[PDB]
């Protein structure tokens, strides 16, 4: 069926085959944005997709891989520190941003993985470059977001199944550029980032990338050590030098034997319920159900690979070198043999000494492979290093602790995490202890700082050297914390001599070696800068040996982080040299670093000379440094100088000869360089021109001196102008500074002609010459004719920057002219016009799209230069430029044919091709008549026009933006021939308006604020004879300019309001729309109901008509209209939607969406602002306040269940100004008097008593006690001004009030009782509610509420109590939801059966609860209880209430059961329940009578006795009961009972043997009989038949 929908809609036209691309698009975010670890997570859809391509298998397959990369674009997917010194690369790093779009970018790469592994015999060629190129861009961006190596080896691997490499060149050279790029990159990793990274390293051919196979081979060795614990990875190791080994050429690979192969030696070393029933069937049924790599093919691979390889190559895989480190774990640990352990037995306890199972301990304790052995080795291992501590305190140890001491660090901070918090404390412990005065200046100590040193200094263990740097933290901080400072004077374990350590590793020339140090002083700057006489000695020295590291640090890496960390090691100590010595120098001695001349004194005044001194250093990595050092130690000598001056004071009493030789160095002097490579003198002389280059820069560019004061080298670079334009492994490296010091050349040229000699053109006239502006136009247009490579991606977009910016600052200078002439040999127009052929895209492929690609790249920036009408000027005809005009019309002319054709790229130049055909002038106009076209383009039809607004419609939008409030008119004028056109380009510009909200914000109100006003010309749509589809396009753009507008343009008729309120008004009224097309209309309510009187009886009127006119897919018409008006009036506040909406809720009984009713006005309640939430609850008590004659069911339902749940839900909690306007509201007909005229006054004014008793009652309830009872305003409302009364004016009024109704007899009154009992219940409850709220604390519960005087006749309960009704009683039983919301902008306790629905149960048991969390028989509220139920002279529906009263609260009950037991007993003995005799209300009281077991017995009480006798005979005659369950339930029960009470119990007899004696053995009606039987021989109890029993 979908392939049958895909086949429908594209065979029809191009303007619908779009609809094709954009709803697969749409389906893959609706399908990977599911949870990854029932809903599937991916991969049920994989057979779907796989089954799609099956033409059309073509156009799904490029829908695919459009969408898979229109995904990844726009997911921002950088992550973030959120929480020590680290060093890995997500170390605590290894937190996202936002979290739901990772998970939608790994369920991604995934599904990308398994429906794209193959079916690409033919469709994956031409998509290999543009994917390739764009994912390498976000993965050099995103290193390690693992999983961009994942969709690379995809498509490697599929360019290694496609051939592809017979050498589409320029692939060929960035995946070159990247393989040695990730090669070198990938040390620094761990596990699953690291297997992905190999996985792409090994799929690169290599049969083609044969050149340089010696960077690679720690990436083949790499991966088979990575075997043995992880299969797939071993697999392609195994594979890559399957495919290395015949391809390559047996001359080159031979010496790379050696190393490959000898570590090939890790590899020469409902079911069975239906199955226990034999073979009939159902085994088929549960086998035919079910039915829709390993290491020992590994193992016979690498046989068969050793055999296949040769004899004289093979037999490497033992003797690369024979003698590493096998030997060195088959040695002792030691000469002697120490620690003797006295195992003791009873009498004999010989010797064993532990040191022949240590060296299989510390290795079993790192890489068992087991969980269980290796939390037994670690065990023992902890036991025994305790044990050798403790040993050597009553013989030496430093050769056993020298490799037992670089263990417990590779444990104590290795995976696990038990095994973690275990070596922890124990190697803090054992630092704790060494620094120590007791075992002070020991030759252990160094063996475990050494141990902590080359820690930190190690290669590949990146999670290790974070741990020693804490540890020389703690070493540090206990080196102080324990040894007194007069007695630390003279020991190599002080300070000093910790600093000396730190500097010979800060000069060694390898990375790791000195990246050692600046961690350890990242890891020591939080301390030593709170001690003082401290600071100002040696670490104060310690600065410039620091710099001198940085300059060391030059050429090894930028990917290992070396910089990264030495820069931090001298900033966090600038920020303590700027903060004390700001305020102090005391100019004495100090100690003098490396690199200085000696003095005596050493202030600050030599060191910032030195850094003066040395800012032409070549080290492109301290020369930065020393300069943003010079700019803030300038201004801290005391006259706290600028920059600008201080120069000037010190330079001309030194002179210009002083502040030329820093800039100039040894760098002024050859022309051998015909061909450019790397001798490596070129290099440091290629650096040295830089260095003077770029040492000006800063200066020239800041206002310490300007471009006289140092010129007064320019020979040099004109010397190397004519050159720049000029070993094929690293001549490379040559080519990079090469082309590097270009753009230091123009950032150099711009940062002097733009500052403060702007009146001075004085530079030498020979490098200013034509060789400028011939590099400059071979860097600008055709960049790969001048050494650039293609491949880098960070200087190969930043170039357009620099070389704008050098054509922006060149016009304030005379070579305006000399630019403009000096471009002008290609850069006139009738060049642009014979470029542009007439064959763009046909059968070639790069040979003129990327020759015009070229010069619309190079003109585009001439256009961003701030000068172009210099450059070309307009043809002499008006203000439309000729060409752009040809441009602008050969794109409408390359669309239409019998067939044209489309590409990816070949779409990139003809967009970038309008973009610039743009950019000259106005030209809208020209492009609204050309949108706007009755044009009829045939096919074998449609009308081209938004053919080609639907194919650019990114460009052509903010094309029409950027001319704005004119193109709105120019568009409006066409509103009446064009009708679908402009509705269609009105939307799209109001759509991309929206889906840029977070960015402009002023065009979306601006545009529909404009075309707001301008309704008044095109008003032929919303009236007859204009059919339903335009009213709906009419109210769908209503839909867009009011769900983007701002609050200006529709209240109190700022723009045109009454036309577009007479518009909505004839667009609802009308019979056209049938329901439900108008919910469309009637969503929009909030933005008209914003407004005061007037049209508001209109509206409401209009609202009446749709109520009265429009109230199985019928009942789901009734639902949908009805939940649309609810969250209408949710967002809505108006009191207009309220009491409509309210009147046809009111209606009848129980309606079905109630539950959306009561949910909608809890959405209702709690909205803020009390001011209109009041506002409700006068428009809800107005409504029912008033004289309309309404019904009694309805204007009882409307206090009932319209504003109650909104004083309840979340009204307020100080909302009282109701509270105050409500007491003389609702008093007054409170006391009343009943005319017993007519029936229909008097009970309307009872449900008005009603309703006044229920707003009080929630009033009541929901406050503390002060504003009812105390001087607040409740008695200063009800009184008069300020009162001295306490708070007792009001509470007894009301109190007498609520206990005078409910009192009054009925006993000539026989007019009305069903809705009487409601009157008298609800005043009950009434005065419930008042009483728990006033006081609460002495003999008034007793007094009031109970125990009335039934002299004149005062009846409390049975009043109030039915009496009359039979009870029933049965017998027992983030940005994909932005890319997915915009698709929608564009389109579109207890239980209840009868006893507790009573209206009285739950505040009387919230009363009961009161009682007993709140404060023989009590007062008077328990011994009238007791006497009130064991007399059987009540009608039994009250004693029926009073049982499930104490059934629910019997919590209160139970201590007072020695009184309460008779009653209940009675209640299930006296035969009177009703009917048959109800049981369920049976097996509850007597479940509540033998729950308190042990206290207050069933048994002894006389009348008790002979009551639970005949209660046990009963009980046992009716047993019976067919039904399966509720048999075997009653057989507990009386199991129960026997099995507790069993004592007065006197037994009974016959009725079993009547039970089980029954002939006619042909139905099963002797079972009860005998299991009651054995219901009574299993406790104590004879059949004792001597009696009256047989």
């Amino acid at each position: 069926a979908i392939v049958k929908v895909f086949l429908a809609l594209a065979a029809k036209g191009p303007v619908l085959r779009n609809c094709i691309s954009t709803v697969v698009h749409q389906g893959l975010i609706r399908i990977c944005s599911k949870p990854v670890v029932k809903v599937p997570t991916y991969k049920d859809y994989v057979d779907l997709f796989r089954h799609l391509l099956s033409s059309l298998n073509h156009l799904l397959y490029d829908e695919f891989v459009k969408s898979v990369l229109k995904i990844v674009e726009k997911l921002d997917l950088t992550l973030e520190i959120q929480t020590m010194i680290p060093t890995s690369d997500p170390a605590a790093n290894l937190h996202p941003a936002k979290p739901k779009d990772f998970s939608a970018f790994i369920n991604l790469v995934e599904f990308c993985r398994e429906i794209l592994p193959e079916k690409q015999a033919e469709f994956f060629e031409p998509w290999v470059y543009s994917f390739s190129y764009e994912l390498i861009l976000q993965s050099t961006r995103l290193p390690l977001i693992s999983g961009f190596y994942k969709l690379l080896s995809i498509t490697v691997r599929n360019a290694k199944k496609i051939k592809y490499f017979e050498g589409k060149y320029s692939c060929f050279a960035l995946f070159v550029k990247f393989g040695k790029e990730v090669a070198v990159k990938m040390k620094q990793y761990k596990d699953e980032l690291l297997a992905s990274c190999l996985t792409f390293l090994l799929s690169l051919p290599h049969n083609i990338i044969e050149l340089d196979v010696r960077a690679y081979v720690p990436a083949l060795q790499m991966a088979f050590k990575l075997g043995l614990s992880y299969t797939p990875l071993a697999e392609v190791g195994l594979n890559a030098l399957e495919e290395w080994s015949i391809y390559i050429d047996r001359h080159v690979m031979q010496p790379y034997y050696k190393d490959i192969l000898p570590c090939l030696d890790g590899y020469l070393k409902a079911l069975s319920r239906a199955a226990q029933k034999g073979f009939n069937k159902v085994v088929l049924k549960h086998l035919k159900k079910t039915k829709n790599i390993s290491l020992e093919e590994i193992r016979i691979r690498v046989v068969q690979m050793l055999g296949s390889l040769g004899g004289q190559i093979n037999k490497n895989l033992l003797t690369v070198t024979s003698s590493d480190e096998m030997m060195k774990s088959y040695v002792a640990w030691d000469r002697e043999k120490r620690l003797s352990f006295a195992v003791p037995f009873r009498e004999m306890k010989p010797v064993i000494f532990l040191d022949v199972f240590l060296p299989r301990v510390t290795e079993l304790a790192l890489t068992a492979s087991d969980r269980q052995t290796k939390v037994a080795a670690c065990e023992l291992l902890h036991s025994m290093v305790m044990f050798m501590l403790g040993k050597a305190t009553q013989p030496p140890m430093y050769q056993l602790y020298k490799r037992t001491f670089p263990v417990l660090l590779r444990l104590a901070c290795d995976v696990d995490q038990v095994t973690r918090q275990l070596y922890e404390p124990l190697v803090m412990q054992l630092i704790h202890w060494f620094t120590n005065n007791k075992k002070f200046e020991s030759q252990d100590t160094v063996a475990l700082l050494e141990a902590i040193l080359d820690g930190i200094v190690d290669p590949v263990d990146s999670t290790l050297r974070d741990f020693c740097g804490r540890c020389i933290r703690e070493f540090l901080k206990w080196s102080i914390k324990q040894i007194t400072p007069q007695q630390q004077e003279k020991s190599p374990v002080n300070t000093k001599s910790l600093f000396k350590r730190l500097y010979s590793l800060a000069l060694h020339p390898n990375a790791f070696k000195r990246l050692g140090a600046s961690l350890a002083f990242n890891n020591i700057y939080r301390e030593f800068r709170e001690e003082e006489s401290l600071v100002e000695q040696f670490v104060f020295e310690a600065l410039v040996i620091y710099m001198e590291s940085l300059a060391l640090a030059h050429a090894d890496e930028k990917s290992l982080g070396t910089i990264q960390q030495c820069c931090d090691a001298i900033d966090h100590l600038c920020r303590i040299i700027e903060k004390k010595h700001v305020s102090l120098n005391k100019a004495k001695k100090r100690r003098l670093p490396r690199g200085f001349p000696p003095s005596a004194s050493l202030c600050l005044l030599d060191l910032v000379k030195w850094l003066l001194a040395h800012c032409g250093r070549p080290q492109t990595e301290c020369r930065h440094k020393s300069i943003e050092l010079f700019y803030k130690f300038v201004p801290l000598l005391p006259g706290n100088r600028s920059p600008n001056l201080w120069l000037k004071d010190v330079l001309k009493e030194e002179g210009v000869s002083f502040l030329i030789n820093t800039f100039e160095g040894g760098g002024c002097g050859l022309l051998y360089l015909r061909g450019p490579f790397s001798l490596q003198a070129t290099l440091c002389w290629l650096d040295l021109l830089l260095a003077a280059l770029e040492c000006y820069n800063t200066f020239i560019g800041e206002r310490t001196v300007g471009a006289l004061q140092v010129l007064g080298l320019l020979k040099a670079v004109a010397f190397f102008l004519e050159s720049i334009a000029m070993s094929p492994q690293e001549g490379e490296r040559y080519n990079y500074s090469k082309c590097t010091v270009v753009v230091r050349i123009m950032e150099f040229t711009t940062t002097l002609l733009n500052t403060s000699p702007e009146g001075w053109k004085l530079l030498k006239k020979d490098l200013c010459n034509t060789h400028l502006m011939r590099v400059l136009v071979q860097t600008l247009c055709e960049p790969a004719s001048i050494g650039f490579n293609i491949g880098d991606v960070q200087v190969m977009a930043h170039l357009p920057d620099v070389c704008v910016n050098l054509m922006k600052a060149l016009k304030m200078s005379p070579y305006k002219d000399i630019l403009e002439t000096h471009l002008r040999e290609k850069i006139t127009a009738q060049s642009i016009e014979e470029l542009c052929a007439v064959n763009l895209y046909g059968p070639d492929a790069q040979v003129d799209r990327s020759r015009l690609a070229a010069v619309v790249s190079a003109c585009k920036q001439l256009h961003r230069a701030g000068l172009l009408h210099n450059i070309l000027p307009s043809q002499s005809t008006d203000l439309h430029h000729s060409v752009g005009t040809e441009l602008l019309s050969l794109v409408y002319k390359g669309i239409a044919p019998c067939l044209p054709s489309l590409d990816l790229s070949c779409k990139q130049l003809a967009s970038g091709l309008l973009e610039l055909a743009f950019a000259f002038g106005g030209l809208c106009e020209r492009l609204v008549s050309l949108l706007l076209n009755p044009a009829v383009l045939s096919t074998a039809h449609f009308s081209h026009g938004e053919y080609f607004y639907s194919l650019f419609s990114e460009t052509i939008n903010t094309e029409l933006l950027k001319n704005l409030d004119l193109a709105v008119l120019e568009l409006m004028q066409s509103s009446v021939d064009n009708t679908k056109m402009v509705s269609a380009v009105l939307n799209g510009m109001l759509d991309q308006s929206f889906r840029e909200r977070a960015n402009q914000k002023h065009q979306g109100l601006k545009l529909a604020t404009t075309i707001l006003q301008h309704w008044k010309k095109c008003d032929s749509w919303w009236a007859k004879d204009s059919p339903l589809e335009t009213k709906m396009a009419v109210l769908a753009l209503l839909a867009k300019i009011l769900q983007i507008d701002s609050s200006v343009s529709f209240n109190t008729s700022h723009g045109s309001f009454p036309e577009v309120f007479t518009t909505y008004i004839s667009l609802l009224a009308d019979t056209k729309l049938d329901l439900h097309l108008k919910g469309q209309a009637v969503t929009l309510l909030p933005f008209f109901t914003s407004l005061t009187g007037g049209s508001l009886e209109e509206l409401r009127r209009v609202l009446e008509q749709l109520i009265v006119a429009h109230f199985t897919p019928r009942f789901n018409n009734y639902v949908d209209c009805m939940k649309k008006f609810l969250d209408a009036l949710e967002l809505s506040q108006s009191p207009m939607l309220l009491e409509l909406m309210t009147e046809v809720l009111c209606r009848e009984q129980q309606h079905v969406m109630e539950e959306l009713f009561q949910s909608s006005f809890r959405r209702i309640a709690r909205r803020g602002s009390c001011v209109t939430q009041v506002g409700l609850l006068e428009s809800v008590y107005e409504m029912f306040r008033k004289d309309d004659p309404r019904l009694s069911f309805t204007r009882q339902s409307f206090v009932d269940r319209s504003l109650l749940t909104l004083l309840w839900h979340c009204s307020l909690d100080a909302l009282r100004e109701f509270f105050s306007t409500i007491v003389v509201d609702a008093i007054d007909v409170l006391k009343s008097r009943f005319t017993k005229l007519n029936e229909s006054t008097f009970d309307t004014q009872i449900t008005k008593k009603m309703g006044y008793y229920k707003i009080l009652d929630v009033m009541y309830s929901r406050l503390p006690k002060d504003d009812v009872h105390a001087k607040e305003s409740k008695i200063n409302q009800v009184f008069h001004g300020s009162c001295i009364t306490e708070g007792n004016e009001l509470t007894k009024t009301l109190i007498k009030l609520c206990y005078d109704a409910f009192t009054e007899n009925m006993a000539g009154e026989n007019q009305l009782l069903e809705r009487r009992r409601l009157y008298h219940c609800a005043a009950y409850n009434c005065a419930i509610s008042v009483i728990c709220c006033v006081f609460n604390e002495l003999k008034f519960y007793q007094g009031f509420l109970f125990s009335e005087k039934p002299e004149k006749n005062l009846l409390i309960f049975e009043n109030l109590i039915d009496l009359k009704r039979r009870y029933n009683f049965p017998v027992e039983v983030s940005t994909l939801s932005e890319e997915m919301s915009q698709f929608d902008f564009s389109t579109g306790e207890l239980e209840m059966d009868e006893l507790n629905r009573h209206e009285c149960m739950a505040p009387l048991t919230a009363l009961v609860k009161h009682m007993h969390r709140s404060l023989r028989d009590l007062p008077s509220w328990m011994k009238f209880l007791h006497g009130k139920l064991g007399n059987p002279i009540v009608p039994l529906n009250i004693r029926l209430f009073l049982a499930k009263l104490v059934i629910n609260t019997e919590e209160v009950f139970r201590p007072y059961a020695k009184h309460w037991l008779s009653p209940l007993l009675q209640l299930a003995a006296s035969e009177n329940n009703g009917g048959e005799g109800i049981h369920y209300m049976v097996v509850e009281i007597v479940a509540t009578i033998l729950s308190w077991t042990g206290l207050a017995t069933p048994t002894g009480v006389p009348k008790d006795e002979v009551l639970a006798n005949r209660l046990l005979n009963f009980l046992m005659k009716h047993v019976f009961h067919p039904k399966r369950a509720v048999f075997r339930h009653n057989l507990e029960i009386i199991k129960t009972l026997v099995e507790c009470w069993k004592d007065c119990l006197s037994i009974p007899y016959r009725l079993i043997f009547e039970k089980f004696s029954g002939k006619d053995p042909n139905s099963k009606d002797n079972s009860v009989g005998i299991q009651l039987l054995g219901i009574v021989m299993a406790n104590d109890l004879p059949p004792y038949d001597p009696q009256c029993g047989i």
